[PDB]
Order: C-alpha cells, then structure tokens, then sequence
C-alpha cells in the first residue's frame, strides 16, 4: 500500500505531471493515493491557455484546480514566460514587432489575469522557465522575451508575479541545471538576480535524466548545495528518468532491457537518497507523468517511439524503483 505522499510527508510535497484525462480509472486512483502536488503539463502554458490576445481558455485548468481541491492538493504554477508554448500575438504589434513595453503590459495582464485565478491553490509558480542559453557561454538564451523586452526581463516578471501570487513561492525552472557548465552559469545569474532585490525563493531543477550518466550523483548533489548556499527553496520539478541516452534515437525496443530496468531502480535510489539527504531544503518532487503509460518521453526527443521514464509502469503497477525509494 504504502503511498508515497504519505512516506514523503515529512520531508516535501510529491507531485505528478497531469491533464485531465488523468483524474479517471487507474491514474486517477494512482494520484489520490500517492500524490498531493499536481503540475498542469501543458494547459497552463501561455499558448493554451491565453492563445489571443482577447481570449483565454481556463476549462482545463479549472479542472485540475478543482481536482486538486477536492483532494487536498496543492498546483505548481507552470509556466509564465518561456520560449516555448507562447502565441505570437505577443510579440506582435499589427505588422511590425511590438516594442519592450507593449509586450511588458501585455505580460502585466497575463499574470495577473492567471495568477489571480490560481493563486489559492498553487503553491509554487514557475515565473521564468528555461531562461539560461544552454548550448553557447553567453548568459541568456535569445528568446523574443530576451530580444525584446531586455536584459532585465527575469526581474521584471518575477516582480509582476510577486504582486499576485500571495504566499505562493516564485521559481526559476530549468534543465540540465545540474550539469557543471550549466551550474555555474544558473548560480550566475541567479546571484545577480537575488542581489537587484528580485523576488526569487528558489530553483526548479527539472531532472530531465537518464541511467547512463555516471556523473549524475555528484552533479545533483554539488547543484542542491551550490543553490542552497544561495538562500534558496529547491524543487525538483520534472523528474523521469530516461532508458536512452538523449542523443541515441533507437526506435527498435518494445520493451526495456533487464540491465535498463535494474540500472534506472539504482538511479531513482541513488536520487532519492540525495532528495532525503537534503530534506532541509528541497520542499517539492515533481515527477513528469504519473505512470509509463503516458509521457512526453515517448515523442521527445523522437517521435513515435517509447521510453519507460517513472516510477509505475504501462499497467499501472509500481515498478521496483518504486519500492526502493519507499524503502527507508
Ligand atoms: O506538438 C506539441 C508537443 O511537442 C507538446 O509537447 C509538450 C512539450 O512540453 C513538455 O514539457 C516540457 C518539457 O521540457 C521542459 O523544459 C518544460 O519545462 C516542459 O514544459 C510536455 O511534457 C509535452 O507534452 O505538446 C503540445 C503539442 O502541440
């Protein structure tokens, strides 16, 4: 039995991924067992659920919300402004571009449009997600919210949110933000951020992972301390656990291999340990999907194949890393 949100209680909250297709049969019984934060996967996204500028679209968020009312849970806020996912009403002023503060006061009106709606129920918002160039050693990626609205543009969202959210806890959300070249870059940027006064608690580190990184364990553990020193809440927000490499794009395997499925339980332990380690300041675990059954893992980064990322798998059973991470 055993649910996981239970043996978690007294160290963070334990989230799933989720649309509301999963609030029915066997996921639906799998959250209410095991789960007390949810994550909207895509419906609270700037492109779903504002896609014109006079029209916003909260039946599926709504959904959720009550969902998780009902069952005394808790949302995270995902996601505000990121490169990904967002119309391009936005930027757009008729036929030219839209100057810095056209698109400033559009965003003015989003978040306050979103964040009044939810600010009950999120516990945690992802103001800025993705926002650190992850290829090249400049800072900040180039989106058109970098282009257009400045250097400044991480500050002056996250204050725009501050005045909305409540007691809601406002992240930066990223990727491979515990890989060494990142790490330090994000440590960077969130350094200055904290030191021009910006309302940040703390970093979303998505965990987007697989079994065959050997450095994994120190980079988690370096990444946790090295933002903690910082003052700041850790969430792990996107957490699945890949059976591929990302760049091996085999579309051959029905199923994973005994060696995949036994290294990945090592994995979830190994990660798990570390998340109980620092109890003190991680107070949120998101997993990117409830079981193996649905996951943005079988599209990205190839269309059409499967992975077996989480920790229940395609029948909805708990997987062996489930009972080792419970095993404590
Ligand atoms: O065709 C579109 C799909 O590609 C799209 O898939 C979603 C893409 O976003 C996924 O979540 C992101 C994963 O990466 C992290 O850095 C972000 O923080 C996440 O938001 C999500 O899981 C996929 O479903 O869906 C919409 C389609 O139009």
């Amino acid at each position: 039995t055993v649910s996981l949100t239970e043996k978690y209680k007294e160290f963070f909250k334990i989230g799933a991924a989720v649309t509301v297709k999963d609030f029915e049969g066997i996921h639906g019984r799998i959250l209410t067992k095991h789960f007390n934060s949810l994550t909207p996967e895509n419906d609270m996204k700037f492109e779903r659920i504002h896609p014109k500028e006079d029209f916003y679209n909260f039946e599926a968020t709504d959904k959720i919300k009550d969902f998780a009312l009902k069952h005394n849970m808790q949302l995270r806020g995902h996601t505000l402004v990121w490169h990904n996912q967002t119309p391009e009403w936005v930027f757009r002023d008729n036929d030219k571009e839209a100057p810095k503060e056209l698109v400033i006061e559009r965003l003015r009106e989003h978040i306050k449009t979103i964040c009044t709606r939810y600010r009950d129920v999120v516990y945690s918002w992802d103001v800025v997600n993705a926002a650190v160039e992850d290829k090249t050693d400049v800072l900040l990626r180039d989106s058109k919210w970098r282009r257009i609205i400045g250097d400044d543009y991480i500050k002056i969202a996250f204050e725009i949110a501050k005045k909305y959210t409540g007691n809601g806890k406002l992240f930066y959300n990223d990727y491979n933000n515990e890989m060494p070249y990142k790490l330090e870059k994000t440590y960077k940027v969130l350094k200055s951020l904290l030191e021009e006064g910006t309302p940040i608690d703390g970093v979303g580190i998505q965990a987007h992972w697989n079994i065959w990184d050997k450095n994994l364990i120190d980079n988690l553990k370096r990444a946790i301390e090295t933002y903690a020193s910082l003052g700041l809440e850790i969430q792990i927000t996107e957490l699945d656990i890949s059976v591929f490499e990302f760049e091996d794009r085999r579309t051959d395997l029905l199923e994973p291999t005994e060696e995949m499925v036994e290294l990945q339980a090592k994995v979830y332990e190994d990660v798990f340990r570390v998340f109980r380690e620092y109890r003190d300041v991680i107070t949120s675990v998101t997993l990117w999907g409830i079981s193996d059954r649905h996951t943005w893992k079988d599209n990205f980064p190839v269309i059409g194949r499967k992975d077996w990322p989480l920790l229940f798998d395609i029948d909805g059973k708990p997987k062996k890393a489930f009972f080792r991470i419970i095993d404590f």
